[PDB]
RNA sequence: UAAUACAGGGUUGAACUGUGGGUUAGUUUCAAUGCCCAAGGCAGAGCACUGGAUUGGAUACCCAGGGAACUGUGCUCCCAUUAAUAAGAAUC
């Protein structure tokens, strides 16, 4: 009964890693071909001055 | 603070790396203005200085002239000392 239930899971995972590595791998090809996204927003002029706790 | 040359910092993408760190003297750069020295000049401004006003008894307030001071690879940090009054970790 082991010999089976041991067989049966390795052939599962294997399928499983299978696809997960070649999904993985597909979206990090996509974004080394495309132009680096240049930030437009407002800028950080009141993240300069902070406020911590007084005193000691 | 349009153009061009040299070299930094910030944001995003891939690879690599696999605990590399926080604070910091018997330490080291930079650091407004003023002053000594030096280089200087032919513009715009003005401290000192007899150059046109004072008073209800005293004056630099209101004009004009006016030879110091205003660009430094230097000597050099006295101050109201340059982007708050904490250099870091945790709770969104």
């Amino acid at each position: 009964l082991c010999e089976l239930e041991q067989k049966k899971r390795t052939e599962r995972a294997i399928q499983h890693s299978q696809d997960l590595w070649k999904k993985r791998t597909a979206a990090k090809d996509a974004h080394s071909e495309k132009t680096p996204e240049l930030y437009d927003g407002p800028f950080w002029l009141k993240f300069w001055r902070r406020k911590k706790r007084p005193g000691a």
